[PDB]
């Protein structure tokens, strides 16, 4: 039923089995290990549940404001144990944190003494005696709020979680009868305050019944090779990452750091949370196949917080499948398949069985014929019931109703994803986020394709954004370069020409910025939203000024 009850079952079956292992690279460049069996994490959880019960009631929200580590896991679990709606947030570094706190009106804050320095009662869980030897007041419905201009908290129920896990276990392990191997372990460096990192690092170990090897996204960014190192531990690894993490690892990992790594036991590496670029997948597999990385272990995956996490993934037992389409028709709105190597390449996602996806005209609420691009709509029991205390926004995002649905298609409710895609053959494809699209003379260009063009030339971070000006959208590219005045001219004319010939677009402004200037998250590739208003308020410093 609930995560607390599943954790108590983990303790019953395998009290002394290892549940969570956290590798901390902050003091020791090589990582200090600290591990909890099922019984020990349960004890900590119960102690946190006792402490939160002094401050909040069943149903109250509990904000978690801790760094990545075991204390975060035990704050979150202890909150669910005492029947509180957890709110996983990031450690203060912030304005969106106070906006979330105002929205969720929490009755307790769970944090650590270290960031205690950075009103509801505040608990430093590390300063609690967490290993001192009941509180099962768990809810059977709402587990936690997942926060993503006003901050909207996705209500995630235990039903959402279990349904998404059943869909996930079945698609990821369809080749083994929806049974994961005995050898499975979870490895993740993804932040626990993002949906991918929370469901994979914290929730999955309990629901699947395996242990997790965990670390911090700052450890991964410092030395991406550690990711491969930790996945190559004993057993069959299951991990996940955004596309730029695949690129970064292919780029910055030294073959000396990988002395004697066996990557052949890695069960699954999901690639998600952003557009999956075939070129990235090929660079990753071509560079790490030497260590026995299996190509069928790379699994592109699509989802969003509003669907708990998972919507679709590639066929189990096969390497990712790539399809090719004519780009002029793609911008026109039509998917026309073309020969291998011609046109744009898109990762083929098999139409999922559960949840179900449809391609729908956002202006008429009617399905699109195959090959016609529209908005991806999602139906299924993993789709959240709404945004916390936001009835109107809930209605606009979750209340998709299909007019004259096709045979076998529910009328509603549909989750409108904001993503543009199409169906070809019996696979569907994701173009990208609609708000990020560049519309020029009635045509639609995707910023992921523009940035993939620019990157190959720059080898750095990009953002292709749309700046409105006197009734149209103008193309602007924020381009990170390594840090003379001719060399700058070489890159500007190269990139400008590459966008001209590959897209038929004129670049209205190329902003050469230093590395780190484009807003990125720890798990977000680029916030093209933020780029637009940083550029409009002239907050960028160029290298050629
Ligand atoms: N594959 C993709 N291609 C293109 N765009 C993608 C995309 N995925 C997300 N996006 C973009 O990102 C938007 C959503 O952003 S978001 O709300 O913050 N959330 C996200 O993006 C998260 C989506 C990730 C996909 C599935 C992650 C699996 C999670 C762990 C499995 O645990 C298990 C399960 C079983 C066994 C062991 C472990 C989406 O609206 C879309 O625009």
């Amino acid at each position: 039923l609930s995560i607390p009850s599943m954790l108590r079952q983990c303790v019953n079956l395998h009290p002394d089995g290892t549940a969570f292992t956290y590798i901390d690279y902050e003091r020791d460049s090589e990582g200090i290990s600290e591990s909890l069996t099922w019984s020990q994490v349960y004890r900590r959880t119960l102690n946190v549940a006792a402490e939160v019960r002094r401050h909040a009631a069943i149903g109250d929200r509990a904000v978690i404001l801790a760094p990545q580590g075991l204390d975060y896991i035990v704050a979150f679990l202890g909150a669910l144990q005492a029947g509180l709606i957890a709110v996983p947030l990031s450690a203060p570094l912030d304005e969106r944190v106070d906006a979330v706190v105002r929205d969720a009106k929490p009755n307790v804050v769970l944090t650590t003494s270290a960031i205690m320095g950075d009103s509801p009662p505040t608990v430093a869980v590390d300063q609690l005696d967490l290993d001192s030897p009941i509180v099962d007041d768990s809810l059977q419905t709402t587990a936690y709020l997942q926060y993503t201009r006003t901050p909207a908290g996705v209500m995630i129920t235990y039903k959402n979680i279990l349904a998404n896990f059943q869909q996930m276990i079945s698609a990821y392990f369809a080749d083994t009868g929806a049974v994961p191997p005995l050898d499975l372990f979870i490895m993740s460096w993804l932040p626990f305050y993002h949906d991918m990192g929370l469901v994979l690092g914290v929730c999955a170990p309990i629901i699947v019944g395996c242990g997790a090897v965990l670390t911090s996204p700052v450890a991964f960014l410092q030395r991406p090779a550690r990711w491969l190192q930790l996945m190559a531990r004993e057993g069959q690894a299951f991990s996940a990452a955004p596309n730029f993490a695949f690129e970064l690892t292919a780029a910055k990992a030294i073959d000396d750091d990988l002395a004697g790594l066996d990557l052949g036991r890695i069960k699954t590496i999901l690639c998600g949370s952003e557009r999956v670029h075939p070129a990235t997948l090929k660079r990753f597999v071509d560079r790490f196949s030497r260590f026995n990385l299996r190509e069928f272990a790379i699994r592109p995956a699509y989802g969003l917080a509003e669907a708990t996490v998972y919507v679709a993934t590639s066929q189990a037992g096969q390497p990712p499948e790539i399809r090719y389409f004519e780009p002029h028709e793609l911008s026109a709105g039509q998917a026309k398949p073309c020969a291998t190597g011609a046109g744009t390449a898109l990762v083929s996602y098999p139409l999922p069985q559960s949840p179900i996806v449809r391609i729908v005209d956002p202006n008429t609420n009617t399905e699109c014929p195959p090959g016609t691009i529209g908005e991806i709509w999602v139906h299924g029991d993993n789709v959240a019931g709404g945004y916390w205390e936001k009835p109107d926004e809930t209605e606009r995002t979750f209340g998709g109703a299909l007019v004259a649905p096709s045979a076998g298609t529910p009328v509603g409710p549909w989750l409108r994803t904001g993503d543009s895609g199409f169906v070809s053959e019996d696979k569907f494809f994701i173009i990208g986020r609609i708000k990020d699209l560049l519309i020029v003379y009635g045509r639609n260009h995707s910023p992921d394709d523009i940035e993939a063009t620019i990157q190959e030339i720059t080898r750095g971070r990009c953002a292709a954004i749309a700046v409105p000006s006197n009734g149209v959208e103008k193309l602007v590219a924020i381009v990170e370069l390594n840090n003379d005045t001719e060399r700058l001219s070489f890159v500007t004319r190269e990139v400008t020409s590459a966008i001209s010939t590959s897209h038929g677009l004129s670049v209205s402004d190329l902003v050469l910025v230093a590395p780190g200037s484009i807003p990125i998250t720890t798990s977000g590739k680029v916030r093209r939203a933020e780029c637009v208003k940083l550029y409009r308020h002239n907050e960028f410093t160029r290298l050629d000024a």
